[PDB]
């Protein structure tokens, strides 16, 4: 009931001008959740929240979609020309966007523009949009090269766009000169390495390298100076070896830059990076954040991903690890018992329904959990073995919990990750929602935990993130998003809009009521663990 004398108190003491400077963002950040509770006033929601990051410089979430709350509404005016007002103001209100980039800085779009061409991958808003962008990649010269590691790739092989982006690279050495052209071979290098990735020694076909930039995911650190985007890295020199190619359009090299490094640029689907990225910002955001968070050092781990082709795109690559059923059947092997290759699909699809579907499986079960020894029987002395077990689950949780948080893919074997020496985990590929038939625990897992199966790290680790998800709210659930925004697969779901924030307030899997954030997990955990479920899933799975 203050809606009109909402606004009136802002405009009061601004007379201090940042002072606090918290106004800044409570000017438009109400009122987006002003229209948001639901667009001729909208031209004051940037216009308010674009002189905030130039005094504050924090918060990188708050100018995450502030672009898309921006920028996008201008689209949206343009499109509709009611319509003609708000055309109008958005040639008038986005007016304030360039005129502020003078003002406020050149590292405020990295994190952001990432998310600038992965969006759609347009005429009607871009006019302003680029002058921006290729600017300050000129301007940040560390970057430029990276952004050039970025840019180069999609042109080096997408078509009337891509001469756009060799525009751009054209408009560059116009720019930029207002070394890239000499570091552009390694684009034209990439495409034949992905072009010998397609088809060591003479069959490399690659010399001279002595490159510019990998710094294997740059960072772009904030708060905690702040120009440190790039910070220290750099690379120069590779030689040959090999991937082996292992699946189909793969590739894997290693980096002889400094030390020993390995980038495995892989061809695959080019949006994958979303998630790569997306959880790779909260990974960082929770990281830092609070106490509880801190405290535990959680967080898991990511790695880079860029677009190269509609196929090669890149990958970054993490060492020493070994999974799936190398690992996972050579101890009991040991004792042979191991082999039902492709029996087990056969023998269970020889039952159906209800009838066997716990059984054969309850057979299967019959070769007995080994697990724990694999860290056991590994590094010993326990200060390892303990401080790996921990690590292990705290480590675990934490991530396979934000799989149903997204609800994505099915882990099995291959997709699924265990670092050796030590433990952590990882998640890639793109497995979004559904299921056809019928978070992946088994006789082995459970139990090769400390005894106790899960109790003690699996119970008050999980919590503690799911205490920051439903926290910051709208803050995570804003920006990456975005991926859904990307990719329409399998029919259409715009049911995805509501489902996604509610899932973080937990109300929708038993309709009545938000859960006990506790029993948010219990509830979740008693689930997905079940007892006929688990031994009634597709089998393809190597259940139990």
């Amino acid at each position: 009931s203050a809606s009109e004398q909402i606004i009136k108190q802002y405009q009061d003491i601004f007379q201090i001008d940042s002072k606090w400077d918290k106004p800044y963002y409570s000017i438009g950040l109400y009122y987006s959740r002003l229209l948001e509770r639901k667009g001729r006033f909208e031209y004051r929601a940037i216009s308010y929240f674009l002189l905030a990051f130039e005094k504050n410089t924090a918060k990188v979430r708050e100018n995450l979609p502030k672009v898309i709350t921006f920028w996008l509404d201008i689209a949206a005016a343009s499109i509709s020309e009611n319509r003609k007002e708000m055309l109008s103001k958005a040639t008038e209100d986005i007016c304030s966007h360039v005129e502020e980039a003078l003002q406020h800085p050149t590292y405020i779009w990295y994190f952001v523009l990432t998310q600038l061409l992965s969006r759609l991958l347009a005429q009607i808003i871009m006019h302003i949009l680029l002058s921006l962008a290729v600017e300050y990649p000129s301007h940040i010269l560390w970057y430029i090269t990276a952004l050039v590691n970025s840019n180069s790739s999609k042109r080096v092989l997408h078509i009337l766009e891509k001469y756009r982006q060799h525009s751009q690279n054209p408009h560059d050495l116009v720019s930029s000169a207002l070394l890239t052209r000499v570091c552009l071979q390694d684009v034209k290098s990439i495409t034949s390495r992905s072009g010998k990735s397609l088809e060591n020694v003479a069959p490399s076909a690659m010399v001279v390298p002595v490159r510019k930039n990998l710094d294997i995911i740059s960072p772009l650190e904030s708060n905690s100076p702040f120009r440190p985007v790039v910070s220290i890295i750099r690379f120069g020199s590779s030689y040959k070896v090999f991937s082996s190619l292992k699946k189909p359009k793969q590739l894997n090299i290693i980096g002889s830059d400094g030390n020993i490094y390995g980038i495995m640029c892989k061809k695959e689907d080019v949006r994958q990076d979303n998630q790569y990225m997306q959880f790779a910002t909260t990974m960082d955001f929770l990281l830092s954040k609070d106490i509880a968070s801190r405290k535990r050092s959680l967080g898991i781990n990511i790695y880079s991903v860029l677009s190269l082709r509609e196929d090669c795109g890149i990958l970054e690559m993490v060492p020493n690890v070994v999974t799936l059923r190398s690992i996972l059947s050579t101890k009991y092997e040991s004792l042979k018992i191991k082999y039902s290759l492709k029996s087990l699909h056969d023998r269970w699809q020889h039952t159906a329904v209800d009838g066997k579907l716990e059984f054969y499986m309850e057979q299967v079960d019959k070769f007995p959990p080994i697990l724990y020894q694999w860290f056991l029987e590994n590094f010993p002395d326990p200060i390892n073995w303990f401080n790996a077990r921990n690590t292990y689950a705290r480590s675990y949780a934490v991530m396979a919990m934000v799989g149903h948080i997204l609800g994505l893919g099915d882990r099995h074997c291959e997709n699924i990750l265990l670092d050796i020496q030590t433990g952590k985990v990882l998640h890639v590929d793109f497995d979004c929602l559904f299921e056809k038939g019928k978070f992946r625990l088994t006789p082995n897992l459970l139990d090769a935990l400390g005894i106790i199966g899960t109790e003690g790290t699996f119970k008050k680790s999980s919590e503690v993130t799911l205490a920051l998800m439903r926290k910051n709210e709208v803050a995570l659930m804003n920006v990456i998003e975005t991926i859904m925004y990307d990719r329409n697969m399998d029919h259409s779901i715009q049911k995805a809009l509501k489902v996604l924030r509610n899932k973080i307030r937990g109300i929708d899997p038993q309709d009545g009521l938000v859960l006990s954030v506790a029993g948010q997990t219990e509830t979740l955990i008693q689930e997905a663990t079940s007892e006929d479920n688990l031994s009634k899933m597709y089998i393809g799975w190597l259940p139990f």
